[PDB]
Formats: structure tokens, sequence, C-alpha cells
């Protein structure tokens, strides 16, 4: 059963990417599950709708009272140290708010990391039919 936690932001990064307190050790933090357009590409660099699924993530962590970190079932870090996780802003996640404004793309998954799949692939076809952003 997953549960929530506490966490306190730090500062966001990029639209996948948010730099977080948790249990009293900063850390960064990649957003479970999407894959946004980023600005720090490390290929391309500031690709199309970037900079907009970045002030999106930026302005929802950051006028948010409350802030929580989720786990998954799986490992909770990848191999750049990152933390693993579903964001949570005043109880809406952030990632499922990112996929169902069409600023980002369900990622390829990983079991068993795997938990909100469905509920995500869900809010991607509804940005998909309403046609926004990365799909107009």
């Amino acid at each position: 059963k997953l549960h929530k936690e506490p966490a306190t932001l730090i500062k966001a990064i990029d639209g996948d990417t948010v730099k977080i307190m948790y249990k009293g050790q900063p850390m960064t933090f990649r957003l479970l599950l999407v894959d946004t357009p980023e600005t720090k590409h490390p290929k391309k660099g500031v690709e199309k709708y970037g900079p907009e699924a970045s002030a999106f993530t930026k302005k929802m962590v950051e006028n948010a009272k409350k802030i929580e970190v989720e786990f998954d079932k799986g490992q909770r870090t990848d191999k750049y140290g990152r933390g693993l996780a579903y964001i949570y802003a005043d109880g809406k996640m952030v990632n499922e708010a990112l996929v169902r404004q069409g600023l980002a793309k369900v990622a390829y998954v990983y079991k068993p990391n795997n938990t909100h799949e469905q509920h995500l692939r869900k809010s991607e076809a509804q940005a998909k039919k309403e046609k926004l952003n990365i799909w107009s």
C-alpha cells in the first residue's frame, strides 16, 4: 500500500525534475511515469513545450501549501541518484496534472514501478482527444 510522506520544496528544475527536502535531506526527484519536453535535454536542449512544461511544474509546486511524495513499490532512486516518485501539490498529483494538460506523455514503464500507470494513460487519452499542447 503506497502512502504519502511530507516534503518541502527547495527548487523546481525542469518539468520532470524537482529538488525537495525529504526526511531532512536535500534530494533531486524525477517524476515517475511521465516524460515532459525538456529545457535541460542533454541532447537537443530546449524542446518545444519545454519551457511550458517547466513553468507549469514550477507554479504548481511553488504555490502549494503542502507537498507530499509517494514512492511506488519498486526501486526508489534511479541510477543518477534521483528519487523516483509521484509528487502531490495540495492533494493533486503533479505527474497526472502534466499529462492531463498535454505537457507530458506517459513514459515507457518499468514494473513494478507502475502503480498509477492506467490512471495516467487515461489522462493522456483525454488530453490527446482534446488535442492540447503536445497533441495540438
